[PDB]
């Protein structure tokens, strides 16, 4: 005690604990309120979070990512082996089950998609200590609402191995209600709505609450469209600038172009306050620097067919629910890609109108909630 609640995300993991009546999201030690879900292997050392993150531009083979993709499932699973193909570092088959393979001290080690979660999870654990100036030991951890028993089994043992007593494993999509307080009873049952836009993938799901009893209605979205694919529609925009400018082609420059990406990531999340955003990014090719800049205007646009098509999704989720968009009562808004303006806009206007719930970071929703059943649990 306290116990925490922990996002344990796709492409970034949040953790929160709730003191006092009220929930802190817990900055780590760079002042970020959320941290990569990444973990990356060198001559010397194992780096977790953004130490990882900040080098991955420089060491692609053994620097792991997206390990949330592998959690819990089979080496012959159709989604493993169509995953592995998009990776730089080495998937490998040990019985049966996927483990990632990089050179760590000069030697070939393989981790279980656990392992590699387990150590996002302690960085997210320490990251609690370090603000609690106290030992961290229960926790809930979040999973995605269409999760199985394996994955559910892999993800609380990927606690236990950090070090943490999982005191439950819920659905993001309840966590991110319980932090709007929408598992409050206040008569018959409540239609909500969760719009999930984060780094990687894209889920809507539909929860009917009733006594403080969640039903998941139905789920609807697409495991492949996230945030990171609004970045690269960026990064292929300043290919063909930095082409024009200095006919010169940076795409085969694994590391200039992991470098642009960063920076078109960064000037997207400024996109979502301001109308333009400035790129400067030095040595870019050659020794050639890139200043440039991109207007909110032209960034949707490029991104134009992806953003509408967010849209498909709610009306699916809607029609399995059996439900219309009048039956909605409270829309939802997590993933850090919900903050784009022009995504809230056809989000909303599909809903006439309809205001969404957006006062808690998207990004942060989920940990938000899982604190205050941690603290409930405990
Ligand atoms: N202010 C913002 N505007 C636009 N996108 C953002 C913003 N903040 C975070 N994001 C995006 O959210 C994604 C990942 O964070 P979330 O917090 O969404 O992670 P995860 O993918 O693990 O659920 C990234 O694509 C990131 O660029
Ligand atoms: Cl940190
Ligand atoms: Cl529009
Ligand atoms: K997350
Ligand atoms: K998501
Ligand atoms: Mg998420």
């Amino acid at each position: 005690g306290p116990a925490v609640g922990i996002d344990l995300g796709t492409t970034y993991s949040c953790v929160g604990v709730f003191q006092h009546g009220k929930v802190e999201i817990i900055a780590n030690d760079q002042g970020n309120r959320t941290t990569p879900s990444y973990v990356a292997f060198t001559d010397t050392e194992r780096l977790i979070g953004d130490a990882a993150k900040n080098q991955v531009a420089m060491n692609p083979t053994n620097t792991v990512f997206d390990a949330k993709r592998l959690i819990g499932r089979a080496f012959d699973d159709a989604v493993v082996q169509s995953d592995m193909k998009h990776w730089p570092f080495m998937v490998v088959n040990d019985a049966g089950a996927p483990k990632v393979q990089v050179e760590y001290k000069g030697e070939t080690k393989s981790f279980y998609p656990e392992e590699v979660s387990s150590m996002v999870l302690t960085k997210m654990k320490e990251i609690a200590e370090a603000y609690l100036g106290a030992t961290v030991t229960n926790a809930v951890v979040t999973v995605p609402a269409y999760f199985n028993d394996s994955q559910r089994q892999a993800t609380k043992d990927a606690g236990t191995i950090a070090g943490l007593n999982v005191l439950r494993i819920i659905n993001e999509p309840t966590a991110a209600a319980i932090a709007y307080g929408l598992d409050k009873a206040v008569g018959a049952e409540r239609n909500v709505l969760i719009f999930d836009l984060g780094g990687g993938t894209f889920s809507v799901s539909i929860l009917t609450i009733e006594d403080g009893i969640f039903e998941v209605k139905s789920t609807a979205g697409d495991t492949h469209l996230g945030g990171e694919d609004f970045d690269n529609r960026m990064v292929n925009h300043f290919i063909a600038e930095f082409k024009r400018a200095h006919a010169k082609d940076i795409s085969e420059n694994k590391r200039a172009v992991r470098r642009l990406a960063t920076a078109c990531e960064r000037a997207k999340r400024t996109l979502s306050s301001s109308t333009q955003a400035s790129i400067e990014i030095d040595s870019l090719y050659e020794g050639i620097d890139f200043y440039t800049s991109i207007t909110r205007a032209r960034f949707e646009e490029l991104n134009a067919d992806l953003f509408r098509g967010t849209l498909d999704p709610v009306e699916k989720a809607l029609r399995d629910a059996k439900l219309d968009k009048s039956q909605i009562h409270d829309i939802v808004l997590v993933g850090g890609s919900t903050r784009i303006p022009k995504i809230q806009k056809l989000l909303q206007d599909f809903f006439n109108g309809k205001e969404l719930n957006k006062s808690i970071n998207p990004d942060e929703a989920v940990a938000y909630g899982a604190a205050v059943q941690a603290a409930i649990l405990s």
